[PDB]
């Protein structure tokens, strides 16, 4: 019952985009997860043991041995709660509904939503070149995609506020379409005909990078929570 | 290479003093650690695989099966950096020196200081009766112990700021005297003739309690950082 957390969101804010975590190791830690890749070269998403790199060119590439990440989160997803949604529901209404059925706001959850969405809006981070800029700068020109009447899967994690800055507190969701070509990090969505599954997690295992970039990063950011809202909302 | 973290400091602040973590399980998770016991019935300290409950009655009781904790931290201590301190050094001077030799402020460390202390000041949290008050209120009358010219051991953890509220950011140290009777959570100390050892840790595993008390706790506390300074 664990979320395996690779590095911290505050390190990613500081422009630490080169990690040492080998994505070839994913099956040791989960069959489900999200994150990004070294150099912010695309969005990571996976479930049922199949992971993808989604880039702003509208392609999904399989995760391949040699791929590395500075920030990602995994779990072995088990469906502890299931809920059907058969009528239009906005993101706000959805968070309210899910929050109402969780056993506690103080635990970690993995969430999956499969089905038809009236709308999903995503962004996809793009490959950065050294010298790296802070992520609030990096995302300023991030590509934003609007999908209508789209079928696919949203996966992610629900993180309690005490963990903000390690992970993203609240709902952190990525999307991939039924065709497995397009999607990214989710900003907004409207559900139409979906099955929601939730997996409750009682442990969070944080793995720090053994890199000079992490060791030497200045992670004192008094405004980290606002910066996380800017980059992830 | 992990710190095993049982529950959060923010839940302790909120009066979640009854945990479900069985202290008999310690050997799975470390040979070294600090924290407290259910009901805040004493301070937990251990190293070299030997753990104690230090109570405000000036006794130390070995940990037994059936002992439970709402908050504690463990690791298998591996010396990575060892230094002799052979002259008087205040707490402030010590922290400055240790901070200057750490490879990164972004990692977790375990720390041990053994030897002769000119002074140590500790507190020992005391058993609370339900319904539980917040920790800032529960430590208002906390028992304080003062030690002078004492041999013993300080152990604990240095925690990066990004983990504050899960654990105590900065230095969190507990003490036990050579006689194994007395000590507690450290507020101040002056070294005299000591050896310091540090163990670097790259992983932190947070284990949450399976209790209604934790599940139902209101852990929104905008002022948690100040409250941790107050209690610790
Ligand atoms: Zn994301
Ligand atoms: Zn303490």
């Amino acid at each position: 019952s664990q979320i395996y957390q690779v590095s911290t969101m505050t390190s990613l804010l500081d422009g630490v985009y080169d990690g040492d975590f080998e994505l070839s190791e994913i099956p040791k830690y989960g069959d489900f997860g999200i994150g990004t890749f070294n150099k912010l070269d695309g969005e990571l998403i996976g479930f049922d043991g199949e992971f993808y790199r989604l880039r702003s060119d509208g392609t999904a590439t399989p995760v391949q041995n040699g791929d590395l990440s500075p920030f990602c989160s995994f779990t072995f997803f088990t469906p502890d709660m299931t809920h059907k949604i058969d009528a239009k529901m906005t993101r706000e209404e959805f968070e309210k509904e899910i929050n109402s059925i969780l056993p506690s706001k103080n635990l970690f959850y993995a969430i999956r939503i499969d089905g038809l969405f009236k709308k999903v809006q995503t962004r996809t981070v793009e490959l950065q070149e050294k010298p790296y800029v802070p992520m609030v700068e990096a995302v300023k020109t991030q590509p934003i995609f609007n999908f209508d009447n789209v079928r696919g899967t949203i996966v992610g994690f629900l993180t309690p506020a005490y963990a903000n800055g390690i992970a993203v507190s609240g709902y952190h969701l990525h999307f991939i379409d039924e065709g497995r070509n397009s999607g990214g990090h989710v900003f907004d969505y409207v559900l139409e005909d979906c099955t929601v599954t939730i997996s409750q997690k009682m442990n969070m295992n944080l793995r720090l990078p053994n890199t000079a970039d992490f060791f030497n990063a200045n992670l004192d950011n008094p405004d980290f929570a606002k910066d996380i809202e800017t980059t992830e909302g």
